[PDB]
This record gives structure tokens, sequence and C-alpha cells, in this order.
């Protein structure tokens, strides 16, 4: 018996920094900005 059905409106463009979301990329980009600035690792992802 494994029960557990729920939903909080998911999306393809989710933010794993604060907990936000968007519909298109442009929207997500303009956001990530507030996140882009620190120095987590040496070089950049790509
Ligand atoms: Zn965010």
């Amino acid at each position: 018996g494994s029960s557990g059905s729920s939903g909080t409106g998911e999306k393809p463009f989710e933010c794993a920094e604060c907990g936000k979301s968007f519909s298109i990329s442009s929207q997500l980009a303009t956001h990530q900005r507030i996140h882009t600035g620190e120095k987590p690792s040496g070089p950049s992802s790509g």
C-alpha cells in the first residue's frame, strides 16, 4: 500500500538555487542572474 498523490505545478525551467520556476528560458535566465556571481568552483560549467 503505497499512497501519495499530489502536485505543486511543475515546470521544465526550475531553479535549484532558491526555489523558483518559469515557463521559458529567457525568464529563467533573467533570474539566474541574481544567482550568478559567487565562486562555487574554479572554471565554468561550459
Ligand atoms: Zn532562484
